[PDB]
Parts: structure tokens; C-alpha cells; sequence
């Protein structure tokens, strides 16, 4: 039953061994290995796996020397996937790339003889930032819990407590909520999927026990589990295979994960492998700080940002700030607190979210938002 | 001046060169092949170009024989690929492929020994449907303008008048909309981008004097554009190296492209190289046509639906409507209208749809929804 007022959201996450989430790792483990030598590499490396096959392919101008077979099997190395017996092995895949210099004809209307601050945006596109105070880092509960679920479980596979785990997996999370004058209220958890790669010796009946007893219940708050919660756990019977044997992954298949698990909006954009000019990535990042730094605020309880941008182009071509009905402040007035606060220039944002850093490879599983206080995770003092 | 009341929307769209775009469409042509001989192929085939190189990978169970030499080649030929000039042709390029049968573990969890309708969901995860009544069509104005920016170049590019033309184009769109009683009326369009490939000889005047007087003078209505409307036509100054050669393209790039163009919501899947089996492309193309049915049959004028599924199971895991005020409907009410019409198990929407039909390849540039009369755009009667 679904009282008025009150209303169900899903969102889904992968763990590291996911394939495509292997790709979208390598390919910012790629970026930052030229970073670590080069600040200013034009980094767009693309992955992809499939069995025993790790690609790049994409463009990538720098002054670093990287050496790809180590990068790559270094990063599949800490997924966990080191021997044929779990459909994987770093030690003995296929590394094969196809990279090419950066575009002349990007370089020279982006980039080529430009004063840093007015780097034109990479390319075209749009990018949306939003924030929600119904979790204390400011993201929806359902993808927080669908993100910690994945982490349980590759933390119960590296301590040994579940050894037939394997890096692959996938979980859901329906959330009842209330609605609260724009803003929203957890209630209860609905359904939860699990799915995850095991062993060719644990049984089914083992593993679900383990996924309520040992994952679930040491994730979700009992408070909103109760005897109608719906669990799907291992819900295809036998996932032996997997990794990128059982499915092909690539870079850019998990931007709804990367991001707010379907709330907010979305603008296309994948982030991995992308150095700061694309805007894809930073200004997405910066528009999640604009958010994050309004709800932190005061101003807002849940608040969406989009911006979009011309490829050669500094500033963005519009800002728009949507509340929901959660401020007192028009949406004028929010959007000339903005501009009086922000400047959304990718050659700004790099300097203010310091992203010429090596710190991408962390991004890259567990969602970009709302965790390990990165630098688009730090509210801004507004000024107004 | 952004009067209160209204707000600034922005969508994107890239034409059938655009890398990602010609990897969607070569894993439809991929799709299509097989379900011509095997109506029950089971097909997750990625696509992955970059400079002389289609990579096909992913999972085909089939009884099909295709030709995927033939078929890629075709699909690249008819997009216009076709010299080195060019940057990329058909008749000479590199085509590669990583294809294995679907796992075994997957197609006993969802399809081994069931019957069709009570076939589960090919894997777990979240979809949306949308519709508004804001154009005929019932999709936002920002993405049809944009798809049909990119059309319009196709054609002169095709028809010999603007022959400097490549086939790789992107454009972008921002309206400004009014309210109207969650309903939006768009009112101006405030930014217009274009960018397109172009050979060595044509100037940037000529370029940016044809795209306004025969690609956007073609496509917007005059009473959208005013003196204050900003053009950013081939705004990177020079785009002569294009297509997979200046920018590696994957499959399932687009997804926002594909959709809504940021309106609604989305949740991640990719539709480009599935059979019918994979909910990210079935329930998404259900969810549009329970949506345009609701505006169609005079329930709301606009309306967001989500869905979601766990792999092996065939019911959704749960419906909501969301109709941004523009019913007399309660939500509840809705669900019930949505229940008593429509059952989203993909072993019945396939019959409802008709997706073993060979009609993908038709899907895979300028969006897969608002144009056609796919089956998806037909809107179901409602008995309530
Ligand atoms: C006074 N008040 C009214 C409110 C209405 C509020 N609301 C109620 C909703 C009810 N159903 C659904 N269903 C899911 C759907 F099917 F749409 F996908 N979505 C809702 C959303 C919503 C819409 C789009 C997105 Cl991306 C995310 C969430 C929403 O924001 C929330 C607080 C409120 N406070
Ligand atoms: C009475 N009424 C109130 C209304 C409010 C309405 N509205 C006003 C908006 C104002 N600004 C923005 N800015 C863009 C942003 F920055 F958020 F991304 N988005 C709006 C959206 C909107 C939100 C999420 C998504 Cl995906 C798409 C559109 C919206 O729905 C529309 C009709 C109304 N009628
Ligand atoms: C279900 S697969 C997508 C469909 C697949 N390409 C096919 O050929 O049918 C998507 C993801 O589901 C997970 N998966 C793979 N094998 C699975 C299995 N046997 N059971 C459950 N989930 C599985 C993995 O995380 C994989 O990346
Ligand atoms: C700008 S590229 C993405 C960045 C690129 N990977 C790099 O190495 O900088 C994305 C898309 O923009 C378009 N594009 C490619 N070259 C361009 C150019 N010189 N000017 C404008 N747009 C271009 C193509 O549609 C391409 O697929
Ligand atoms: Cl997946
Ligand atoms: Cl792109």
C-alpha cells in the first residue's frame, strides 16, 4: 500500500569487478598515470573488456610516459581478478591499445594558445548537479545504500569471510518516501536486488543466507527493513561466470551510478578518462558542488543545477537552478547567487576543484558524489 | 531576462556520423541481421570505433549466419563514410570481432526452459518512460529541434547542396519554457550550437552562413528566434578531422541523446545491440508507451513513469507515475489505470511492441522516441 504523499524510487549499483566499471577504472587509472607526470595531459581514454581483453582506444596527448601493461593490470590486479579460475586474470589478459594523439582540430579551438582561465569547454553538452538533504552527504538514500551494498561486498571478499565472492556484482534499492514540502523523507526499503559472482562450490541457499545476514543487515538500518521488504538475492540462480566474460563492459555504461541513481537529471556526459577540459566531467563536478554547496547552505533542501556549454567556449551558455519548492529565495535569486559565487569556466573549475590531481581512480566505483569529501564534496561559503 | 514563471531547458543531439551514434547504429544493423534469420536471437553486441577500426563485442546466441563483415560495412556505407578523405570508409576500414555465445549462467537464470511470457528480466535495473504534451509528438521541443538540426544537415549533406558537409554533427538547443500548471509552453529558443565535420576548402563564413540560413532558418520556427537568440555555429573554428578518426565512439554513448534529452529521468541502460530480452531496451520503450498513452488519453499532460526489474524475474519489481500536477488523477489512481492496461513482464511486451521485428537499425540515430510510429509511439486505448 502507497499512502498519498508518499512515493517509491529505485536506484542500482555495481561493485569494481563489474565490467563496465573495470573500464571506467582503468580508464582513470590511465588518467592518472599521465597526470602524475603531465598536469596538463588531454586525456580521453576509452576501455573496453570483454573475455581475457582490455582495449584503450581514444586520444591522449602528453608529455608522461606511461607504461599501459603495467596501468592496466595493475588496476584489475586491485579489482581481484588474478586467476583464470574467476573468468579474469591481470597476469595473463590481453592489454591492446589503440590511442591516438588529441584532434588538431580540437586542440586548436579548445585549447592551443589559450590563457588557462579561458580554455574553451572540450566539447558541447550539458551537465546537471543536484543534492538532496535527506542524507547527511546530501545524496538519495537509495543509491547510497545500493553503492554500500557493493562495498560490503568486495569488503567480505577481501577479509576472507565469504571467500566464493568474486569482484562482479550488482545491487538495487527501492526506497518508500514521504513527501516533505519539496524535499523528501525516507521511509522503508521495498525491494533490494543482490546479484553477485561466486564460486562453482557455494550453494544458493548458503549465499542468500549470507546476502540478508552478513551484507543487508550490515547496510541497511533495520528501521527500514520489515516483513514486506521484498529480496531478490542471487535472483538468476548461478552467476559462475562473470566479469567481462559473462558481459562486455565499457567506459561511460554506468553514468546513472556514477551520478544521483536516477534522481536529478542527467546530461549524457561520462566522466572516466577525461581530463578537465571535458566538461562532461568537471562541469558536472562543479555543478554538483554548486548543489551540494546551496543545500549545505541553508538555501535549499534538494536543489537541481544544469548548465551547458559550446565546444571552444569558456563560460557556460546558461545556468538554471531548480529547488523544488524547498527554498524561500526565487529562482532568480538563487541563480544570482550563483553567478556572485561561482565561476564555471572549466580553466576556473580546474584551479577551485583542483583537478589536475591524481585522484580519479578513486572515483570511479561507488558513485562520484557523496563520499571521501573530494573537493566538489566541500560546500562553498556563499557570499549574498 | 528570465521572467518568473519560466526557466531555460537545454538538450543535445549528434548526427548519424557522430562516433557513438555510428556504433549504435552498426550494433542495430548487427541486431537486425540476426533477427531477420533467428526472431529469438539473443544479441548484446557493442560497437567500438576509432580511426580505421569497427570492434564488434559482446554476446550472440543465434541460429542466425550473419555476415558481420558485410553487415558493419553497409551500416558505415549508408551513414556516408565511404572515402579516406573523409576520415573513414567503409571499403577499406579495419572490422574486428570479440563475439561469444551468452553466458550460459545468464541465459539459464532468464530464459533456458521458460515460457516466453513468463520469461524473467534479461538482467536487473531502473527505467523511465516520458511524455509531454508540449509538441505533438509528445517530447520536449529542445531534443526534437536538436534531432532535427542534425536531420536537416544529413540532408544537405546528402542532396549534394551543401557538399563540404561530413557526416559527424552535433547540435544543442535551449528554450525557454512558461509554466503552465506543471505543463510547460516553450516560448523562445535562447542558445542554438552546431557543430559538423567539413572538408579542407570551405571557409568558416560560408560554413556559419549556411548553418543559419539553411539548416536553422530550415528547421526552427522564425517565432522562436529573435535578435537576442545566440548562434554558436562551428564554434571549435575548424572540425576537418571527424568521425571515429577524431574521437573514439562506443556503444551506448548517447543515452540521453536516445531519450528525452534530459527531461523525465533516466536509468543508465543503454538500448543499442539488445534483443528484446534486455529490459533496459523493452521496459524503457514500454515505459515511453505507457506514458505517451497517459497524455494521449487525456490523463496528464505530463508524466514520468519508472519501472525496474531484477534479472531472472519477470514482473517489475514495482510502477510509479509521477504526473507533475497535470492530473486530476491521484497517483494511486494512475497505477491502477497503468495495472489494468499494461503488463511490463518483457515476454509481453515483446508481443505488444513487436520487438523481434528487424526495425532497431530505424531506432539508433535521432532518438528512439517522438518520431515514426514505432509500435512504442502508438498509444493504447484505456478501459477505466
Ligand atoms: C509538496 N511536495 C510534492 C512533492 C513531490 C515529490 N515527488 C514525488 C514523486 C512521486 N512519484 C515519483 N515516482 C517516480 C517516477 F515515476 F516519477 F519516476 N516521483 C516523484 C518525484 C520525483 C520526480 C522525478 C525525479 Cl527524477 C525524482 C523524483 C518527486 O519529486 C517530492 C517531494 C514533494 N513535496
Ligand atoms: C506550477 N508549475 C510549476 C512548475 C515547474 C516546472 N519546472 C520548472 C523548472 C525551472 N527550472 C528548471 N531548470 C532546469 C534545471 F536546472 F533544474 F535542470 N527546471 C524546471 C523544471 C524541470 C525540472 C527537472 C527536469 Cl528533469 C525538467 C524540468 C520544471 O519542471 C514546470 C512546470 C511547472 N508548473
Ligand atoms: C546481465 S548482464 C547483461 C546481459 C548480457 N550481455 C547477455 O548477454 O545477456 C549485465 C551484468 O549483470 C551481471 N551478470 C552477469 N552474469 C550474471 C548472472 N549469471 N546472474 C546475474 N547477474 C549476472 C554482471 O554484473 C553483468 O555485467
Ligand atoms: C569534442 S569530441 C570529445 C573530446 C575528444 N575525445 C578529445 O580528445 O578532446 C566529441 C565530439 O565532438 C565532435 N568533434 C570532433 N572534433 C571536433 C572539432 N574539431 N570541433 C567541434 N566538434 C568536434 C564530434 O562529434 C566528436 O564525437
Ligand atoms: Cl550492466
Ligand atoms: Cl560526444
Amino acid at each position: 500500500f502507497i499512502e498519498e504523499g508518499t512515493f517509491l524510487f529505485t536506484s542500482e549499483s555495481v561493485g569494481e569487478g563489474h565490467p563496465d566499471k573495470i573500464c571506467d577504472q582503468i580508464s582513470d587509472a590511465v588518467l592518472d598515470a599521465h597526470l602524475q607526470q603531465d598536469p596538463d595531459a588531454k586525456v580521453a581514454c576509452e576501455t573496453v573488456a570483454k573475455t581475457g581483453m582490455i582495449l584503450l582506444a581514444g586520444e591522449i596527448t602528453s608529455r608522461a610516459a606511461v607504461d599501459y601493461q603495467k596501468v592496466v593490470r595493475e588496476a584489475v590486479k586491485h579489482i581481484g581478478y588474478d586467476d583464470s579460475s574467476k573468468g579474469f586474470d591481470y597476469k595473463t589478459c590481453n592489454v591492446l591499445v589503440a590511442l591516438e594523439q588529441q584532434s588538431p582540430d580540437i586542440a586548436q579551438g579548445v585549447h592551443l594558445d589559450r590563457n588557462e582561465e579561458d580554455i574553451g569547454a572540450g566539447d558541447q553538452g550539458l551537465m546537471f548537479g543536484y543534492a538532496t538533504d535527506e542524507t547527511e552527504e546530501c545524496m538519495p538514500l537509495t543509491i547510497v545504500l545500493a553503492h554500500k551494498l557493493n562495498a560490503k561486498l568486495a569488503e567480505l571478499r577481501r577479509n576472507g569471510t565469504l571467500p566464493w565472492l568474486r569482484p562482479d556484482s550488482k545491487t538495487q534499492v527501492t526506497v518508500q518516501y514521504m513527501q516533505d514540502r519539496g524535499a523528501v523523507l525516507p521511509i522503508r526499503v521495498h525491494t533490494i536486488v543482490i546479484s553477485v559472482q561466486h564460486d562453482e562450490e557455494v550453494c544458493l541457499d548458503e549465499m542468500r543466507d549470507a546476502l540478508k545476514e552478513k551484507v543487508i543487515k550490515a547496510v541497511v538500518p533495520a528501521k527500514y527493513l520489515d516483513e514486506d521488504t521484498i529480496y531478490h538475492l542471487q535472483p538468476s540462480g548461478r552467476f559462475v561466470i562473470g566479469g567481462p566474460q559473462g558481459d562486455a563492459g565499457l567506459t561511460g555504461r554506468k553514468i546513472i551510478v556514477d551520478t544521483y541513481g536516477g534522481w536529478g537529471a542527467h546530461g549524457g556526459g561520462a566522466f572516466s578518462g577525461k581530463d578537465y577540459t571535458k566538461v562532461d566531467r568537471s562541469a558536472a563536478y562543479a555543478a554538483r558542488w554548486v548543489a551540494k554547496s546551496l543545500v549545505k547552505g541553508g538555501l535549499c533542501r534538494r536543489v537541481l543545477v544544469q548548465v551547458s556549454y559550446a565546444i571552444g567556449v569558456s563560460h557556460p551558455l546558461s545556468i538554471s537552478i531548480f529547488h523544488y519548492g524547498t527554498s524561500q529565495k526565487s529562482e532568480r535569486e538563487l541563480l544570482e547567487i550563483v553567478k556572485k559565487n561561482f565561476d564555471l569556466r572549466p580553466g576556473v573549475i580546474v584551479r577551485d576543484l583542483d583537478l589536475k590531481k591524481p585522484i580519479y581512480q578513486r572515483t570511479a566505483a561507488y558513485g562520484h558524489f557523496g563520499r571521501d569529501s573530494f573537493p566538489w564534496e566541500v560546500p562553498k561559503k556563499l557570499k549574498y
